[PDB]
């Protein structure tokens, strides 16, 4: 049972309608085939933005990310990562972004 | 080959721009790891709303749900569930929602 | 390690706000259970449209498709296919579409 990948949401520096999701700790996993990895998104007030408008998930690499809003409250997010290659994520690396269409 | 999870779409009571997806029958599945489960969405006229505007999928628990519109017609929907924990879904339970951005 | 499914984006004939994704080569794969298949989307200028507005992924069959925008540049797209049944994709067949909400 692989450990969860931890990210923290931050407002993008350039575009206020983009949330950056940063890797909290190094995560390296040399895997084989397309795997599913649970991503743990820390609750933060910035997340509320995702509950106000449509959005598009942006991948920062060779993998796909599935995001879902949560029924309860506006400060959480569910996310699963589908890796294509081997997992070599550095701390502080950007995993993904969500672009909000206002 | 696991049996499909069956849901029925209903208009949310509070927000007319939200479709609730209710579990038709009890589904319990004590699984290990992230699994993919096909969700069977019954055709219903209410689904048409998903073909008129953008939308966001809301998860009602510890799992992620992937929805796709279907090429043919406005009364269907494709959905796959990615469970994070063991599956303990009660009949009449809400699996997920789709929030439509008008 | 299954080979990637190759698609090419084209503007839909009827609706200029729809991108069609056509199968480049025949891909048949009699599989068992829900599998994940990496889809290889050729870079094309038409893709830029996905980076300008919200969109909805439309599935052309019995499978689900996960799309993600890419951090770098407006001419690429990430996509993973989750097959429900056995894979019998013909060359020139439409795999999926993306409907852009302007």
């Amino acid at each position: 049972g692989t450990p969860d990948i931890i990210v923290n949401a931050q407002i993008n520096s350039e575009d206020e309608n983009v949330l950056d999701f940063i890797i909290e700790d190094e995560y390296y996993l040399k895997k084989r085939g397309v795997g599913a990895h649970i991503i743990k998104v820390a609750s933060s007030p910035q997340l509320r933005l995702l509950y106000k408008n449509a959005y598009s998930t942006v991948s920062c690499g060779n993998y796909g990310v599935l995001c879902n809003l949560v029924q309860n409250g506006e400060y959480d997010l569910n996310a699963i990562m589908f890796n294509c290659a081997e997992i070599k994520l550095n701390k502080g690396q950007m995993l993904f972004q969500t672009k909000i269409w206002r």
